[PDB]
Formats: structure tokens, sequence, C-alpha cells
């Protein structure tokens, strides 16, 4: 038998928006925290040729054996289908992207570029590249094109991500894909003696109206585990936490709990470690996690050392200019008073830059970030033709 395990790696999947990406996600697998999240194990028939030989399922009846296939891992998928944190959240917990473009359109469409573009920035390179709808265009079309994408990546860091052509609505070429993505998206080597860090995406009160008082849950924190492990009757604690205050006054204190429950997807562990979405029960008031109320926190464990900071130092790089319809927009150095938006893990603040120099800027926030380790990577936009834009990425520096 395949065993039951928690998905390793997260794979986003980002395409101009279309009718695609999710019937894609859907063609390779099959199918509360939501966003557009699947997950499938994914195995393979060791006698047979690939790429068919590659499954979802534990049968290789396909390639004419009776033999169980071998497991190679669980996977999961999250979609990218507006608002700009959004992506950015999204783009924290990526392990490795699939880019959707279609094989009828002339390449690169403006969205697809800005999503090339937002892929370099958020760091995430492990990449495919998808031509979908190859089944609606001749072998001649589809090549055409394939050169095109080639020498629209010609050195760039994208230089030699595959192009892999599907049907995704019509099921063709779905094993290559499937190839594709364990040999280019390979699972990251996880040191798991490192601190435990969970990013928190969404959080919920689950209890139904009418739920008698003395059986009600504790507040349910959902998110993607970054590093280390989690378990069950663990003592954590949400940072920066509960935002208080005093009459003329603000600040944060961290909430400390105790792990209830873990669950990915329907099926509940006792621990818990990278790769897909996990929903982690706790004791909380669910006053506290009610509506997504904790969305942009991280839990540690409740004696880690976190710097929680309202004053951040970035060493960073910007982009020349800006996919923008119907133009391309250039990007002003950074100025000083100026307003950015600073994207850390899965929260979002808006930021005051206090200090400009060519390799570092330094920025006074609005809400304070919790900064789990040093270099942790964050993106940096401005309000380009009022809508917030990414203009490039940096390092935070402790």
């Amino acid at each position: 038998a395949w065993p039951k395990v928690q998905p390793e790696v997260n794979i986003g999947v980002v395409g101009h928006v279309d009718h695609g990406k999710t019937t894609l996600v859907q063609a390779i697998t099959g199918i509360t925290i939501k966003l557009g999240y699947a997950e499938t194990n994914i195995g393979v028939c060791e006698s047979c040729k690939k790429p068919e030989a590659y499954v979802t399922e534990p049968s290789c009846k396909s390639c004419g054996s009776d033999d169980e296939p071998k497991f190679l891992r669980r996977i999961s998928f999250i979609d990218a289908p507006v608002l700009m944190a959004t992506m950015l959240s999204g783009a924290a917990l990526m392990d490795g992207a699939i880019l959707v473009v279609a094989a009828n359109e002339p390449f690169p469409q403006p969205q697809t570029r800005e999503h090339f573009v937002a892929l370099g920035i958020i760091g995430v390179k492990n990449l495919i590249i998808v031509q979908n709808k190859v089944d609606v265009v001749s072998k001649e079309e589809a090549l055409s094109q394939y050169r095109q994408i080639k020498q629209f990546t010609k050195g760039t860091w994208a230089e030699n991500v595959p192009i892999i052509p599907v049907s995704a609505l019509h099921k063709i070429n779905i094993d290559s894909l499937i190839e594709g993505i364990e040999e280019y998206i390979k699972t990251p080597y996880r040191d798991l003696s490192q601190k435990p860090v969970m990013l928190v995406i969404r959080s919920f009160d689950v209890n139904k109206p009418g739920t008698q008082f003395n059986e009600l849950k504790g507040g349910v924190i959902g998110g993607s585990i970054i590093q280390g492990l989690f378990k069950v009757d663990q003592e954590i604690k949400v940072l920066p936490g509960l935002r208080v205050e005093k009459q003329g006054k603000v600040s944060y204190e961290p909430i400390f709990t105790k792990i209830s429950s873990i669950r990915f997807g329907d099926e509940e562990f006792k621990e818990a470690k990278p790769g897909g979405l996990v929903a982690i029960g706790t004791y909380l008031d669910p006053s506290l996690t009610k509506a997504d109320n904790l969305l942009g926190s991280i839990i540690t464990l409740a004696d880690a050392e976190v710097p929680v900071l309202w004053n951040i130092r970035i060493k960073y790089n910007l982009l020349e200019r800006v996919v923008g319809a119907k133009e391309m927009l250039k990007v002003d150095p950074i100025r000083a008073k100026e307003t950015l938006m600073l994207s850390v893990g899965s929260s979002t603040t808006l930021g005051i830059v206090t200090s400009v120099k060519k390799d570092e800027i330094e920025v006074e926030l609005r809400r304070p970030v919790a900064v789990w380790s040093n270099n942790i990577r964050t993106v940096i936009s401005r309000q380009i033709a009022g809508r917030w834009r990414m203009i490039g990425w940096g390092l935070v520096e402790i």
C-alpha cells in the first residue's frame, strides 16, 4: 500500500488570467483553508516506460502490470487565483512554480510577462512553463511558440526552464507534466533541527451556530510551515501577536497557546513539517482567530527568541522597469519619506523610508514584523498608476 503522509512540497500555479490553470491542477490531482489548494500522491511504475509510468494512484494497470507502483511523494498545489498582498502571500509558500501560457495566443501576453517578472522577484526559480491548449493548435504552431518562449527566456535566469505542452481540459500529455514536476521541482533539503516557524495565512472560528458552550473548540490557525516541525501539545506563540490599545497607545503582545490538533486536508497527524497547508487547532478564545484575525502572523515555539521590529534595514535590489498595461513603466530609485509596501512571509505592511543608500534602505513600519531569521526575503512595492506594483526585492538585515 501507499503511505498516508502530508504533502512535502508546495507548487505555485500561475497563469495569465484564463480558463487554464485551475483545470490544470484538476487534470493532475482530480481536484477549509482553500485558496485554490489541492494535494495529490505521485508514484511511478518501475517496469514501465516514462512518462506514462507516472501515476497518481497506486495502480500500474495502464501500463500492463498488476503490481503496485513505487510511491514517490505527496505534493500540494497553490492556485494563484488579485489584491497585491494575496499573490505575495501565496508566493511566500512556494517551493517551485508552474507558469501557464495559452498555446493559441502570442507569447508573451502582458499578464504572462508580469508573472514571469514576479516569479523572479519572489525568488521562485524552480520553474516549469506549461503550454496549455496545444490540442487547439498544430504541431508547427506549438513549435513556433516554443521557439519564441526559448528566445524570450534566453540570457535570463529562466534560460533553461523546460516547456511542457498539455491540454488541461482534454487531458493530453499530463504524465509528461508529472515527470517534469518530479525532475524540475524536487523537494528542497529540510534541516529539521531548525527552529519551527509557521506562516499563518488563515485563521478561523470553527464553531458552528448552536454549538453547546461546553463543546466549543478553540481557535484554528491555517498556514504553511517553512522550517522545523511542530507537534501536538507543543507550547507555541503567535507573533507579533495581539494589537492592544491603551488610551492613545499601541503595542503588540505575543499570543501564547498550545497545539491541540494537526490536520492536512482531512487527515489528522501527530506532527507537522514543511510542505502543504496545515490546520492547527489551539486552546485560544475563538474571538482571536475569527475571520482571518491572525493573517500575516507567524507561529513559533513559546521559548523561541524572535525580534519583533517596527524599524528594519533592508539590503535591496530594484528592477530597471515594471510591466504595465499598455506599456513598460520606469522604476524611480527609492526616495526618503516615500511610502513602500513590504512583504515579509505572509505579512504585508506599509512603511516610510527613513534612510536611502545604494544597497540598503531603512524603513519605519506602520506595524511591526516578526523576523525569525537573518536575510529573510522581502518584496518591495510602490504605488504606480494608482496600483501597488512590485519594484524590487531585498533581504531583511538584523
